[PDB]
């Protein structure tokens, strides 16, 4: 039919085959920018974590390294020190820090003109609990006492908590650094500006104040600079942009004349979807998500955009599919292609067995997320849930899971009793019968392939 | 026979799938009352154990997060100073604690009039132990001395322990708060009552009392309540038991004709397990559990229930087999009846091989128990046996069993030997030879069902 | 025949099945003397491990739960600090200790007369080692120096440690205790005698000195017992034994039997094993193993023998075999009996594959062992790498394997390379190809039972 | 054809099996060379371990075990006192070690003429960083600032920290010791010189600045040595290198008359792969490989080769293949060489789905790692990624892999959907579709071997 034949087919009766060279040529172009998008990311990445790191070192007091969702303040002496040294270290990080920083003073919503730090109250407007007579009277809404406090180059100390109305203290500031670790690859030194919150949480109102500090990093480009001696980038970004240009208008032209030549084929006859060709579907979607990715990341690498995340996943899922695409020239042999039309055949199957197991699947997630919320660490959401079953229903972190309730056989033995025959009745079916007849749909498939 | 028809083909030559409607209606409606049910639980649970976590780490000397199962005294001076820790601290809280609580001050038979903390000694009536002798005279009678200490708006350090026949020491107290952490979800703030109870626990004689507290939350409604501005969780409760109302009453109707139909075949012939429908069994069943609960949950938010272990299974239950029902919406096709029908022809040989697979696994149960209770820490009771063979052949756990013993290779190289060919034998002949045949049993019910 | 026949047929034509009858008896008194043979041994096992924990935490300096392998000595005065608060602690204990103790006062080998406590060294008869020279002179016959302690009812400060030639530093002592906690499982208190060993191990001379203690009870019968108001173990023992003996004249006559008539159909005719049923080969084991560890039983209640190992794992084994001998009865019908007859087809082949891939198991052992020893700690011993292999063909611990490597990326990249190609290799092997191979021949043994 | 026949058939017709006799011996001989090799190499490893942790805990301040990745300075004051102290401790290591050591005194690059200890700094050349004004003017090169200091038998103290273009900071010295421990297992001590290097690392510029310690030892033998009583293994690897030639020799010989016999064939006819007999080429193989590892050995226990990794690798190798090799005596029979050629026939299939698999593993290997990089600590780097699906796909470490991810569920969401999305379909596609197909492949290829 001169359509619809391999390659080596048309090459036969026919012209060369100077298409599939340009997609191998994408598939390179793309891992490469992948590649070296990756390793400037680790930097960046490795830089701002040792920054919080030692900012958590510097701030919070009595801190050591794993203690960070248990980190709490449990008495009232303890919240005040905690504060207090905070700030502290804040006037004296010119003196005692191992790094180079610099204050920033205001220019901001939460700090006043010429002020560095923000040490915040935030209190409900009216307070009147007492548990004696059983009663309260709260207006909910939040009033907000900021105390400011000018960077060294005076009443923080007098600040007084309404404990009882208590909503969270908050401690607002910024330091300005910049990355000389950038030099070992290549590159002119960034300016980083970190935005550190310190929140000591009341929300419970349990007696147990927890205590975070986290850190923002807005990254920008250092003026007057200079390294006495120091576009690739930008020219094979520009490459990759042109090489997929290429590719979507090529495989663009030929879903169009397979739009033509099945319009033509109907109007002679006077299944549709037998002339789409879904690998060239997949190419121009990596096309379209590489081009994306490829200006969202010269924007980034220009300083201008800042938006990591949806750069990355778009440049991965190009990736992904542009490595998936390899199986298009698997195809073309046939010891590779009984394998794939293996898989191709089992998979309607096994998206319906899918669909009945998922539905059994929600029930025990419903029915364990409701019983062992309350009791079980693993079970507090529903999206635990679901984690904590896929992972059990696959052999992994089984006898964690028993010995959690074995920890409760003194509290409620109708519990404790529920869970065993909970976990074992859906351990079993979903071990014992739902993947070995996924199994056997694919030794089905295959037996079907090969005869 | 207008009977055991299917649905599509009932609507050819009848009426219209009314009841079918009213199914999904009822997973609709049990779903979200479940979840709705589950995101209260969760905000109470929270509040419980945070409480709870901040009464330890006032109260216990010491006390550092993950030292639970180890904490323990050792001398005399250690638990001494623990229990005037934990008394002085009881004394000290309206001035230290984070939190807002108040005193109870008896009302109860552990505290007498006016009296809010009780430290009580528990020792034997006579106890004569000398080890010199080798002798001893016990009256294994257990006698209480109760101090009494009234809240802060004498006698207790004058405490004097007798050690050698000391059974346990308990501080028995009561604090009053509010949750206004409810607040957030709407809500009028509940009044709660906590009873702490710290234990410190000389049964075994060993030299080593451990030390625990633990909580019992008491929630009530609270008198004089006001929110300044602040139906629906009812109304959507009655909602669900009216449409499981219904729901029962049509498949009850639907099992008395089938029945009755059941009747006149076997008079009219002068096999009746197929005149059943174990779909509406399913569905009855869930509908009873539903409204149960329903009621129970009901009382449980009206403040008078307070069972929340029950009501939870009774919905979780219900849940799981309303969406266990949509299998039978799947069989009414064709591609989905196959593989529910491979499960169906399955299931008898699978329960035989479980029954002869597990009498082997209770043996090999037995054995491990028997032999690796003195030695290993997994081995200790028989259900934690039976939970590690259970992970043990689902790939789990498999090298930290052989590491607890591999760290005994020092003592008994007989019972090292045995624990190698015990574990060995019992991994390979339930890995290698049961899940194998469990793979074939599908694989088997799967061919005869395509064929 | 009369004779092969089965027992339902035996039945229809011959006598009552009353030898099946004794076997479920045996059954269920092998089971009910093994678990309480099994609760009263968690009682003891549960008091010694209580009882050192307490030495532990007692005698030992700075020490903390979990910190057991890596507890060490690192410098000559912590080496001293130690040793001395180890024996003030001894001299203290009756004014300390929350348990109740008693003195020994010598009556054997390391303690002279009226010596509690013996504080000895061992170092080499004579030791020249200089490094600056790079020469030494040796003679490696250890001596042993030492020091008797009186127990409170002078010189242990004055030690001297010969810190360049020493071996290690022992400290042994005993005390005896009263078992009270035995009271609440009935019985009358046993009295126990604890040696206590405390060693500090300079036999690697590498600059560190672990310390460890142990523990070795000895368990007696307290002499002029009395608790005011305190036969059925021993009579249920002779129970045991009794059916046991039975079973045993039972299963050995039906044996004789079955010679007597191979040896008639053999003379008969002028498979020899197809006379043999083996189902009675296994009863008459289980209950040789069962009557001796009931007799090694009897013994350790009595006090006399105090070998738990042995009888633990004689009775164990019985059990387990017992429990085997169900599959007796189940092979008596159909539908069970495929399945036990499809795991006895193919259990040579199983066996026979198992030589092969065990054979190239072996050979991966032999090449990790060598070659990870020196790098990563799961591969220390032959046995250890044995374990992690298994574990590791099990789907478990397999990223902390290669973690534990990537943790050496900076040292040897040959070593990290042949790791990696390693792990891959042998478990792709292993996973891909053996466990499918086994899941083959048992599918294809269950297609011969049923075609 | 007398050729090609097996070897029970040229027996009938022939001479005596004296070749597969030989084979045996190899694999006996190469076996006990290598767990002699390993066990002395345990020994040697342990020593150097124990060392290096015994100089952990001189040197480093506040050091605890377990804490090697997380130790590290925050303040100039914490910089200040890990050096003195590690200084200090150089000092008195005489005095204080439990272990005996012998200083160096130069001899080398790092240290000058009778200085044991160098104290430096590396800074940059220029450096001028303030982040106020948002500028710098660095000049790379570094310059390093040594000082010397004199082992006991003074301006160290007087150290100024260029902090702010700090690169890093390291101590070096030596210490000769003398291995004692080797006596046990016979030998003459061995003379050590470890090699430290203390490093404090400030090449992020994070303000936190880790600190590591880590040892080379050098191996020599001890002039003038005494034991006063104390060949073998020389002998045994000269054994081993003439039963390896021997081997050599009739395999090449072997293989030559295979080659000369098919020239004749090819002659004759006037497929060729067919007379190459592999299995001598993997004889020579592991030949070859076991005379280099063995001359390697006996270099390295004379004393002067020193290198480990590549003896232990290449005699790992050898005892591996020749391990494999009694799968030629396995196939002699006929009920395991059905299994080795179920083996060998679904081999290629496998191979090739492994070629199809692994395009779309390294698909999702890049994807995963550009987007899970900077936010899951097991997505750092591309092997680390390979070894976590690899991992994960086989049922081990799921649910933290999961958990990692909930962590961060209150950062990005877009995030945490796509961790979900990524983590599901992967996981779902590689567990119930490749691996299913694979052990179809392997049930086809017995199907086919059986019939
Ligand atoms: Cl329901 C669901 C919720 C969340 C995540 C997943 Cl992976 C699922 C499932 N998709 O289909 C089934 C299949 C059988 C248990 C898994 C695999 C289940
Ligand atoms: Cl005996 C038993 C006790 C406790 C829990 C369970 Cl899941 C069992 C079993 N039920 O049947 C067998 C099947 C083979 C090992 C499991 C699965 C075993
Ligand atoms: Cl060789 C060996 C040593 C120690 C322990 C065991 Cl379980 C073995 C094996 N027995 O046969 C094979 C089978 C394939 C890997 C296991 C299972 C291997
Ligand atoms: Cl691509 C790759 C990179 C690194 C390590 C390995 Cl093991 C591989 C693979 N080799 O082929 C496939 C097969 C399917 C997932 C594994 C097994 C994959």
């Amino acid at each position: 039919y001169f359509f619809m034949s391999p390659c080596d087919k048309f090459r036969a009766k026919g012209r060369k085959p100077c298409k599939l060279m340009l997609q191998v040529v994408k598939i390179l172009v793309v891992t490469v920018q992948l590649i070296l998008f990756g390793l400037s990311n680790q930097l960046a990445v490795t830089f701002r974590e040792e920054n919080t790191i030692a900012f958590r070192h510097l701030f919070l007091l009595g801190y050591s390294d794993g203690a960070d969702d248990t980190f709490a303040a449990y008495t009232r002496e303890q919240l005040y020190q905690a504060i207090f040294h905070a700030v502290d270290q804040y006037l004296a990080l010119p003196d005692v820090s191992l790094g180079r920083y610099a204050y920033v003073r205001g220019g901001g919503d939460p700090w006043t003109n010429g002020s560095g730090l923000a040490l915040c109250q935030r209190y409900y407007h009216r307070g009147h609990v007492d548990p004696a007579n059983d009663t309260f009277d709260i207006d909910p809404m939040v009033v907000t006492d900021c105390i400011q406090v000018d960077p060294p180059e005076s009443s923080y100390k007098n600040l007084t908590l309404k404990f009882h109305k208590l909503v969270n203290v908050t401690i607002h500031f910024r330091l300005k650094t910049i990355n000389l670790q950038s030099l070992i690859n290549n590159e002119i030194p960034d300016c980083y500006t970190f935005s550190v919150l310190i929140t000591f949480d009341n929300k419970a109102h349990s007696g147990r104040i927890p205590i975070s500090l986290e850190t923002q990093a807005h990254i920008q480009e250092c003026k007057h600079p200079s390294v006495f001696q120091h576009s690739f980038r930008l020219l094979f970004d520009v490459v990759v942009i042109l090489t997929c240009s290429l590719s979507f208008l090529l495989c663009a032209r030929s879903l169009l004349r397979g739009f033509l030549l099945q319009n033509e084929f109907v109007g002679f006859m006077w299944e549709r979807l037998e002339f789409v060709n879904g690998w060239y579907i997949l190419l121009v979607t990596s096309d379209v998500l590489t081009i994306s990715g490829t200006i969202m990341k010269i924007g980034i690498e220009a300083k201008n955009l800042a938006s990591y995340d949806v750069c990355s996943i778009l440049l991965g899922t190009s990736t992904l599919l542009v490595w998936v695409g390899v199986i298009r020239y698997l195809t073309f042999f046939h010891n590779y292609n009984i394998l794939i039309a293996t898989l191709r055949v089992a998979l309607p199957s096994v998206m319906r067995f899918c669909c009945c197991a998922g539905v059994i699947y929600l029930g025990y997630c419903f029915c364990g997320w409701i019983v062992l919320g309350p009791y079980h660490v693993k079970f507090r959401s529903l999206s635990m849930v679901s984690e904590c079953l896929f992972s059990l229903i696959n052999g992994d972190d089984m006898f964690v899971t028993f010995a959690a309730m074995q920890a409760q056989q003194g509290r409620s033995s109708l519990v404790w009793l529920f869970s065993q025959l909970y976990l074992y009745s859906f351990i079993s079916l979903f071990i014992y019968m739902v993947l070995s007849l996924f199994i056997a749909l694919i030794t089905g498939a295959y037996d079907t392939i090969k005869h």
